[PDB]
């Protein structure tokens, strides 16, 4: 055994032979025990470093000659159709009550409203709420829409896809090369639209969001607005951030929504409510895709709203974190805004567009809204996290702690080999 | 010594030994020597890079379901009562002088406001400047304040706290779940308030500023505007910021504030300010916090304007960078806002306001102001300046150096004691 | 060769010469064998690494008590004098014609006008657009300007710089501490000045842009706006980033742009397109800086115009990527900037202007423009790219994979060596 002790491939084993002292050789197996404790130290300081699942976030600049430009949708910020409902006026607090799927508010049950409406619902449940906001609802054609230019080309109605929201009859634009981007001009129309004050509602112009192709708009207090009578000129850029797994991050890639969608963290909420409202009342709204069957009128006022409050108190539907009922997406694309304002109706311009469109110079100036969207740069960020440490790193790293004392991989185990038969 | 220096553990002391010719030891003695030499090279490196204190940056977003929202701060663009200042048109000049503390502008000494304003104190020293303004300054009660709404709930004024500023009669909000937030409509009545043009301040609407519940607010050039007619939607995500010690960074937490205050920039720089007027001429003025005796108003023209002046020409009071007489915080919460708007009186909504103000459509077209803040994200981007080595990382480090060189931690110490002996 | 073998300083090899077996030596040579491998493994995994040229980024925040502030740019949102354009029309479409250098859009050229304006070219060819338009289009004088201060102190139209762009006769400003910065006054005059609706430019303000001294602006859709009668407050920051060479990054420091002007994107874009356009036609634009000739009229239509078409066509100017024409700047600064507004003639102040101006009480609310720029911080930030890996740095790093694993720099050599005479 003293053979191999002497001859083992160690600093202090290798002095202790040299020495041949008592003395010396046990300081130098002390300085070897506590070199190779700090390196056991080290070593196990690194792995519960490791241990944290830590990570490294990185932002870069990327470039292309010619970009994609991101889907828009616009709404009337008035509703229905003066005519319509000059005689229906039970039809503001309906809609309030079929929107709780959206806009999630509370409406007073006392309120002389909801008690005609409750009656009226009471009275028509064969009434349909769809069919007739689709049809009695903000419009767009010729009428609406005086023009519309994409890259220098012109645009019509036609090219506008249709899209039920809050504010009903919400279209969108690009459905599924710098500085250039899409100009439009509408006719708002305070003549012929309308909407209860009483509720809010009191400001007149356009509602727009921007949002990616695939994705469903939300807007909500998200949604960008445009005044009357003043052209808005909007410049954005597309910002890209990706996420890691729940050790590292808060993605969650295994979940997936239903009809094979990619998935969406707005996707994932409207799903699960949809999930839970079917489930407990076994039905769906209108303002939700195609689940199953549509929920009767009186549904609304009896199981949809009272399931909705159940579920706001419960807290059964989470956004976010990684525990959470809709986790954030792997990927997500945002798009900034910053917005700046001009007169539209410039005095020479006015008497123009007056003749134009056969219409008073009071009307112009009350009535008509212009609008640009830009993309201010070619280049987009993205925002990558990042894994701080891989498998193979810990690799590289666990000998490193073993560096600055004894140094030694094979060593360390051949004398334990060594001290196992010495102990043995 | 030879069995010694050939029995020592480094790989040309082995050659040495192994090939037992001269030039062969010389050789390899030689490449053991570039080696070491190699090594304390790159330790040298590492060790000068590690003392200039480096830092890496990271940046992540990170959630809550339900945040907390932020103070807000209310002032109108017009100062006084209208009657209270028909007769007393001095006022304008005396509170221009008095708010020099904050605006630090320069008035002319020869203007003819200047002349009358100093034969008035000289007249009414006793006078009381703050008495006057929290009187006929803006007041907000049922008059002033139409609507509140923090997330659906109603407001009243009495939630709102009260504020000196350079305007005058500064209301503020919340102080000490995603897409709602704060909803207001102001009545700013330009038939009662009003301000000297001269002056400037010839636009009339409301001005607010977004701060911690814990902070003053500033204003001067950093306070946001919002029109009259106008309904202005705001956007916001918390922004926080996080900082190292003087070594790394910028940041000295040493430094407290009196009154046993959190550490801000804003407080440091005006304790400063107040330190400075008080110890030079034994007294404070109305629009900082009771350090103690409240300044005479003659010592306003005598005494604080040429001290003001001599700490601006003089540089006295320093922001920003780690020498500066006001470093930058540990850590920081901005609020970014993007503004988007739109025409507040709808033609059905300008009627139904008329009826219910009992008011004339010129004026609610030309008076009403209406605000929403609202928060776009429930998650909050953090950004952290960090250490990039420490203390302990330099020992793992420092073995690298070693690396891809004669391989040893103690050898090259065995063999300096080998070397000692050898020379002694 | 038994006695080096067995003498070689290796783990597996002193191993085998303890045990002295037959199957003990298989065994740890075997191990070293492994060892080895797995050394070389992280070896050439970790170049290859280092191979893709790998890149991180930081992002910091930077201090200064008193910032250099950025120069400005404003136009007239209306081009020409009314008097002289109401006679001579045709001069829209020639302007339109001549800025296609800038513009970029596309005619028609079957329209009337694009044929009055070409039967104008082949009658009055020794006609100068630029002698024309620098003295009938939009000029700041005492007329013009009402109002300008810097930082408290006066400024006068002779301070302002005059530069041609798309709009014509557009001056500049700062040409070549914190809260406060430049504020204007202007007198957009829709009573003089005017434009052609047909083309649009139906929109009256004024229109700038924020950009370094010493760096031409574009405008184009990058143009921020502020509307007639409303006070615009603008807040900036500025930011700047840093780019690596080709290999880690994208920049091409090696271009350099004639007249020995200092590299910008926009530059180097604009540099090759009069070199083609001269290279081609023989002749450049006067809206370009003084290459050479400037081009006679006629050329536009029969030379500049299908030159510029064909130039679109093909692709022959590329921005940003490394490969690209046009590759990005070694270093950029930018002005980002948010917008609010306020009411700016407040009823007050709006007799006081009107008595100020002679004006009518029409007149003001239908012509003046107010503008503030500010910083929001005497703190900028400057985002990094930085190369991972230094030469150097590699050094470093290879020495930790033979981490972990038989700890030799020169003794795997040394058995090298050894093993070269065995086998010879």
């Amino acid at each position: 055994d003293h053979d191999f002790a002497i001859s083992t491939s160690f600093h202090g084993i290798h002095n202790i032979v040299q020495n041949r002292s008592k003395i010396r050789r046990v300081l130098w197996l002390v300085v070897v025990l506590g070199s190779v404790s700090l390196v056991t130290w080290q070593i196990y300081i690194r792995l519960l470093n490791y241990f944290t699942w830590p990570t490294t976030t990185s932002i870069e600049v990327q470039y292309v000659e010619k970009m994609e430009f991101p889907a828009v949708t616009f709404c009337n910020l008035n509703r229905f159709q003066t005519d319509a409902v000059a005689k229906f006026g039970v039809i503001f607090f309906l809609w309030h009550i079929v929107s709780k799927v959206l806009h999630l508010q509370e409406i007073t049950a006392n309120s002389t409203g909801s008690r005609e409406a409750t009656d009226f619902a009471a009275s028509h449940q064969n009434f349909s709420i769809v069919e007739f906001i689709r049809n009695k609802g903000f419009y767009l054609n010729n009428s609406t829409l005086l023009d519309c230019e994409f890259f220098g080309k012109p645009c019509s109605p036609k090219d506008f896809a249709h899209v039920f929201t809050e504010y009903g009859n919400c279209f969108t634009f690009n459905h599924g090369v710098s500085g250039r981007g899409l100009s439009l001009l509408f006719n708002v129309n305070q003549e012929a639209f309308t909407d209860n004050p009483a509720l809010g509602f009191v400001d007149a112009g356009i509602i727009f969001v921007i949002h990616s192709p695939k994705k469903v708009p939300q807007f909500d207090g998200l949604g960008l607005l445009s005044p009357v009578g003043m052209h808005a000129r909007v410049t954005i850029r597309q910002v890209k951030t990706v996420h890691q797994e729940y050790p590292w991050g808060e993605c969650n890639p295994n979940i997936k929504l239903q009809n094979f969608s990619s998935y969406s963290t707005s996707g994932c909420l409207k799903e699960c409510k949809a999930q839970h409202i079917k489930k407990q009342c076994g039905c769906v709204p209108f303002l939700l895709p195609g689940y199953g069957i549509e929920c009767d009128l009186q549904k609304y006022f009896s199981c949809v709203s009272p399931v909705l409050d159940h579920i706001e108190f419960k807290d059964l539907c989470t956004v976010g974190t990684h525990n959470s009922s809709c986790p954030v997406s792997c990927e997500e694309i945002e798009y900034p805004a910053t917005i700046s304002y001009s007169s539209f109706p410039s005095q020479k311009a006015l008497k123009y567009l007056s003749k134009k469109l056969n219409q008073s110079r009071k009307y112009i100036r009350e009535n008509l809204v212009k609008i640009e969207i830009n993309y201010s740069d070619l280049n987009y960020k993205i925002t990558q996290q990042q894994k701080a440490v891989s498998v193979s790193e810990l690799l590289a790293d666990l000998g490193g702690q073993l560096g600055l004392f004894c140094g030694a991989s094979l060593i360390t185990i051949i004398e334990i080999i060594e001290y196992l038969f010495t102990n043995f």
